[PDB]
């Protein structure tokens, strides 16, 4: 068996494995946007991806994540809490059955449809391995989906679902400009967090914007289509891929904007 989901293996049972999923900083976390406190001390966030070079995506059973060519700051995050330069290694999703769930950080207790993780590591140590034994290793980008217009910039991630239906599947996705995932405003909260799966480690830091994207309903509908399974295993969808928010302890969300 291992992890997952379902009622047999998802996030209640996750601790037995992976102790730290009782720790003292676990993601995701409700940001309570009236105590969220700006802080001046942030220096301005700067996403530059402009030479992301994305490789191949792939279906490991929990999401599908777009990997890119990590091997030179190609595509890096800096600023706003952090800092040293922190290179783009993947992204992926987390969303619902439902367009009122999905998502795994809250806005004062709201779920989004869906949530975009952006993840990073700190190019100080060396390799995404070395990062993730390090209490400043990581930092993910987290993006709110809601259903509405559609996002041009996700299409042909969309299209390519159905060359990865199963897990173990995966699909050369070369050129691909994660821009396009972004909405207009960079304003966000950021706090001390950890992995939102297994193993669950402290090693990140959140940057989770304000603005939501919108997606179509088609777009998150495609999503839904997935398969946790193998292929020639029973079809379970791949729906409700997310972890509810876990005790905040003693952290402070800070706010970017005032
Ligand atoms: N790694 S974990 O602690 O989350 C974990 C490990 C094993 C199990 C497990 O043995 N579950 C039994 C089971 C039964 C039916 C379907 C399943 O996915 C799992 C559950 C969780
Ligand atoms: N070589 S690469 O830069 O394209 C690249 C390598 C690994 C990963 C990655 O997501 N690593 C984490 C990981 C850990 C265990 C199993 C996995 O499939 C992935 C992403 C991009
Ligand atoms: N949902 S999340 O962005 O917090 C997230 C990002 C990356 C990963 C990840 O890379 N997992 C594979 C991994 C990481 C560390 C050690 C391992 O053995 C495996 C998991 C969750
Ligand atoms: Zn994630």
């Amino acid at each position: 068996h291992h992890w997952g989901y379902g009622k047999h293996n998802g996030p209640e049972h996750w601790h037995k494995d992976f102790p730290i999923a009782k720790g003292e900083r676990q993601s995701p976390v409700d940001i309570d946007t009236h105590t969220a406190k700006y802080d001046p001390s942030l220096k301005p966030l700067s996403v530059s991806y402009d030479q992301a070079t994305s490789l191949r995506i792939l279906n490991n059973g929990h999401a599908f994540n777009v990997e890119f060519d990590d091997s030179q700051d190609k595509a890096v995050l800096k600023g706003g809490p952090l800092d040293g330069t922190y290179r783009l290694i993947q992204f992926h999703f987390h969303w619902g059955s439902l367009d009122g769930q999905g998502s795994e950080h809250t806005v004062d207790k709201k779920k989004y449809a869906a949530e975009l993780h952006l993840v990073h590591w700190n190019t100080k140590y060396g390799d995404f391995g070395k990062a993730v034994q390090q209490p400043d290793g990581l930092a993910v980008l987290g993006i709110f989906l809601k259903v509405g217009s559609a996002k041009p910039g996700l299409q042909k991630v969309v299209d390519v679902l159905d060359s990865i239906k199963t897990k173990g599947k995966s699909a050369d996705f070369t050129n691909f400009d994660p821009r396009g995932l972004l909405p207009e405003s960079l304003d966000y909260w950021t706090y001390p967090g950890s992995l939102t799966t297994p193993p669950l480690l402290e090693c990140v830091t959140w940057i989770v914007l304000k603005e939501p994207i919108s997606v179509s309903s088609e777009q998150v509908l495609k999503f839904r289509k997935l398969n946790f399974n193998g292929e020639g295993e029973p079809e379970e969808l791949m729906v409700d891929n997310w972890r509810p928010a876990q005790p905040l302890k003693n952290r402070q969300i800070k706010a970017s904007f005032k």
